[PDB]
């Protein structure tokens, strides 16, 4: 069930998939070749079944983490888009769909934390974390707080933590260096010292959720809150005026959150390969290409220079570009499982003073490559089933 | 029991070993040195217990891959032959018995795959691996397929893969990279696809395996197969007209099989170890001596350029040398026991459909380094295995955490002949 | 209970606590901070615990091979003694607390095996191994033996092993190479060689342990033995008398043995660092904070070049710093405890001669490769225990 002779897509249900079938009318108009988008449960796994036998669709959109796995599994073609093509779109949005140093995907949408804040209790933000301590005397004499967000995810704190020095595996040359974690540099050491201060000092929870943080937001009893583009549906609901903008910066340096961009890859065993990169490269990434999957359902911030500027007329889209082109990539290798866990465990034990700034990153750093175990004995299953599906000759003689 | 005085050998029953005793009995006329041959049963076994407590034999002839084991428990002395006499043999043939830049073992015989067929069919073998599917609908006219060989074997198969820029591991400097993998290049893509295509094409079964294949041959229903130098005892007994020649090259590349090389090997707790190099490099390693175990039992290809020349007489010997120049040395490393397995298994996946080439080999390629892992399990295996020996041989909290129970390692057939 | 504006210290209770107390009291009258000094049960156990939290001591006294895990734990913070008196120790020691080529300790005390011989008998003790040999029948024909000492442990049978090129892990630059194993290197060959030479001749026993060893010297039936400042204590009480020298030298080379240094490590929660750092290196690092803390108990060798010319003195001390210095500095890394067990095996088996010397040290150094990630993913199957 390769396709030949036409084309089929998948995207999440939760995307413009009406908008994309639209760009497949308009591209089967032209060319004479049948565009059927799909969106089937949990296609995310599903595919790495079906691709794994030749089958599936010959294109699937999913953020760029989730790749790392089907490249590895040589479920994607490798795209051979041209320089005037590739300076269409924001070099980094390349760094993020490129494994092995070669490019393996097209960058649709860019996703990123930003600093959400109510103007009417704040009408300026604060530009530094420095000044948050200052500020949220100053509104809790009004009874309310400076800022409320996730502490139960690193997704949502890596941001303080990584502004100083902090990075994952290091990004040099196309490759990532598994050997090169950096949770114990003194940049790190410093980003999480200073969270953990605010909780000790009462400007903070250790026990703020995600559910308790939007809450606390959208009933107005906070300042301010981190989050993405996936929250802003809530507020607008909860009737409080607010403003996105860029994330505050520590020690003069920038926030750093992470990367999510969704991204079109291609299956290697898709026959129409060529079909595939006409559709994407001259019909889906082009002004009206993506303001058409954008009118079913808004993407936030894109990939294309162009058709960005256009949509950066929106303060809030703008700072999610902003915010991100500040940020990091976050990695699609495997050991990524690994580090999120580690610091995990690193931050909670901080925060419930169970252990020490210096001492938890310390134990993190060493708990990820602990991870290495994961690979091994997640084969150890995958290579004891085999060993006995090829010994399966006691069921075919009994049949 | 070391020797001391006297040099007792070790060689396989199939081989040439009353024709060794007379390489013995030569060298005990001219130093008055009794040297004995003894052939024990599964010997490449008593080995590791015997010399791992200083005793067995002086020397040892056995496959060259076999001793990177040896060689790694310390069980296996350096020689040190000069250039003058390296350069009597094959270059290619001393990157066989090379374990961590050090000589330690003296070439014997070369073995490789080759291309069998039948004169009767085929008057000329095909030069290319591209000919192939235009040739077996000519011959299927008649009732006859172009080309079978084991299919259930990466050993088989491999120089087809490795034709194109694929390789086990790297050898670059008499070292062995264990982190550069070559399962997974364009090389071997193509290779993979190209020997899929013809099974999905009709040209070959998804399950012919060693025997299916060797009596297609001999009953002469196939124009050809792939196999040894010890096959060809059968085929003399089917009374079919065959030769044995290169085999044919993919995108203009040759093919690389794996090239398996007996060798001798001197005991590190050999005290006649002076004696053991005088016997194999002024007597045996001699066109006479190389002769005599021959003529007892042919051993191929030689690593002796000199008795090498003489017996490429031989159409069928000259062709193996041929084939084995142009393949690659099997790699006498542990990870190697990873990399076999793996492949195995990519093969006859992607031979089925239930994996893609894409996809079953670059899943090979992780299952590889997922082997050089439990490589550590034997050795932690071993670790708790002495332990309990000695704490055996005399006269809470945080403690429920350990849990060091999974898993086991099922070992493998033999194979296979006769 | 961390402190702030005070100063606690840890050391073991078997050391001169008494003598570090008389500086603390005299770090007190100077300043105006009360210092105290505990010794506790198991502390260097308990302090992985305490520091963890934040809690525990400003400083710990202990041998610098466990500050390794402590470092990489994070639970050491990284000191900073300018050049001058940087001099003032000896280099070799600085090597010794040393994490990631971040100094992290002050050291203190040098600790090393030596040569004890008994004077009555050998009035002049071989400067080499293979005129034992020779010496053994010399004494058997009175009967008594040359040497006897503990063979059932690496750490006394190491510095003949290692004294032809045997090592451990390489030292380079300020870091170990974790890949750079030596055990199997000729040097080793020849070193385990001799010592299984002795035991096939009959100059010496394959399951002489510590406690027959030390009895057999301290009765005056053994010639020589090899042992630590530790045993001192009960050969005075035997009363027979003996002398300490340097190892004798094998193929020329000098004994290399392993060298342990007690060293002064500062919590990295401790708030009271700089105190520390006055504490110790103004107050106790000079010659009469180490004389007072060596009344109340010796500590041998002293990482301080100006008392310890003072403390040379005493022929046996200066034997163990001759010692240390030709010695081999005990990593602290975890990679250690891999290490010390192949070894052990490997020298338990050639002297039994159930494996060759060759083939034995070819498995110790596989087998501490071995060993040394399953004794890390040994703690990652056991973290996913305590982490769900
Ligand atoms: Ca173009
Ligand atoms: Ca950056
Ligand atoms: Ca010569
Ligand atoms: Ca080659
Ligand atoms: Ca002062
Ligand atoms: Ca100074
Ligand atoms: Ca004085
Ligand atoms: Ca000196
Ligand atoms: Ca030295
Ligand atoms: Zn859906
Ligand atoms: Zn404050
Ligand atoms: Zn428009
Ligand atoms: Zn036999
Ligand atoms: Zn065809
Ligand atoms: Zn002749
Ligand atoms: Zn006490
Ligand atoms: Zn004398
Ligand atoms: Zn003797």
């Amino acid at each position: 069930k390769i396709e030949e002779g036409k084309l089929v897509i998948w995207i999440n249900g939760d995307k413009g998939y009406n908008g994309l079938a639209e760009v497949g009318k308009k591209f089967e108009k032209d060319t004479g070749i049948k565009v059927t988008v799909e969106h089937p449960d949990k296609l995310e796994e599903k595919f790495p079944q079906v691709a794994a036998t030749g089958d599936g669709p010959d294109i699937i959109f999913w953020a760029h983490d989730r790749f790392g796995g089907y490249a590895q599994s040589g479920l994607l073609a490798e795209i051979t888009p041209d320089k005037a093509f590739q300076d269409k779109l924001y070099p980094f949005t390349w760094d993020a769909v490129r494994y092995n140093g070669k490019l393996i995907a097209y960058p649709i949408a860019v996703e990123a934390l930003s600093l959400i804040y109510n103007k009417d209790l704040l009408p300026n933000p604060p530009k530094t974390w420095e000044e948050i301590p200052a500020l949220d005397k100053e509104l809790k004499a009004k009874g309310k707080s400076a800022l409320m967000f996730n502490l139960q995810e690193p997704y949502f704190t890596w941001p303080l933590i990584a502004a100083d020095g902090g990075y994952a595996f290091k990004y040099e040359n196309g490759k990532y260096d598994i050997k090169d974690v950096g949770v114990d540099n003194a940049g790190a050491k410093a980003g999480l010292t200073f969270l953990v201060d605010l909780i000790k000092n009462k400007h903070m929870n250790a026990d703020t959720d995600y559910s308790i943080a939007e809450a606390a937001f959208n009933k107005g009893e906070t300042a301010m809150t981190i989050n993405g583009p996936w929250a802003w549906s809530n507020i607008d609901t909860s009737k409080v005026n607010y403003g996105v903008t860029v994330l505050p910066t520590f020690k003069g340096q920038p926030s750093k959150p992470f990367v999510g961009v969704l991204s079109a890859g291609i299956n290697a065993a898709s026959p129409n390969k060529e079909l595939a990169k006409e559709f994407l490269e001259n019909y889906l990434l082009t002004d009206e290409g993506l303001e058409a999957v954008n009118k079913d359902k808004p993407l936030g911030a894109v990939a294309l220079k162009s058709y960005e500027e256009e949509l950066a007329k929106d303060p809030r889209i703008a700072a999610t570009m902003e915010n991100a082109q500040k940020g990091e990539i976050m990695p699609n290798i495997p050991q990524m499982s690994a580090f999120w866990y580690a610091v995990r465990t690193a931050v909670i034990n901080a925060a419930s003073g169970r252990q020490t700034v210096d001492a938890a990153l310390a134990a993190a750093q060493t708990n990820a490559a602990a991870m290495a175990t994961l690979e091994k004995l997640m084969k150890a299953f995958e290579s004891l089933k085999s060993f006995q599906q090829q010994q399966q000759q006691q069921q075919q003689q009994q049949q």
